[PDB]
């Protein structure tokens, strides 16, 4: 698809951090993700992206597709090593999350793997698109910085 593509050939948002293929988030939503993402660039110089895409073309699936985004836009580890990539397919209501190993380690698996398994696929079935990313973007965050868990919806 044009969208597969474009994603994957138009490399990384480096003024935004999110490339809304899909459409479903708002100018407001997109705003408030550049504030809370350059901070805590700023801070931890971890670079979170997050991408939501319609449908993929091809069969792989979010997290197959996450590792290609990951790969093709941060080609070593010295690019990628501190960059997350988030990936929300809406139409099948599924997310994964990638990254280098400093992004990975900062966040931990119990925060990656409930994230996936909750902010994103549960907000976006009810179609709050918005709070999907800006919840997980949050939850992340607060595991990054050694805050709270601010738990699942
Ligand atoms: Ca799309």
């Amino acid at each position: 698809s044009a969208s597969e593509f474009n994603i994957l050939n138009d490399g990384p948002p480096k003024e935004t951090y999110v490339v809304d293929d899909a459409g479903v988030l708002s100018r407001v939503t997109k705003s408030d993700l550049k504030k809370l993402l350059s901070d805590l660039e700023y801070r931890k110089k971890l670079r979170l992206n997050f991408i939501t895409v319609r449908k993929l073309t091809s069969k792989a699936d979010a997290f197959e597709y996450a590792d290609q985004v990951l790969e093709k836009w941060y080609p070593s580890i010295e690019e990628g090593n501190n960059k997350g990539i988030v990936v929300l397919i809406t139409s099948q209501k599924e997310g994964a999350i990638t990254g280098g190993p400093a992004f990975i380690e900062a966040v931990g698996e119990n925060i990656l793997d409930a994230t996936v398994s909750e902010n994103l696929p549960v907000l976006a079935t009810d179609e709050k698109y918005n709070e999907a990313v800006y919840s997980s973007a949050k939850r992340l965050v607060a595991a990054i910085d050694g805050q709270p868990d601010p738990g699942g919806p």
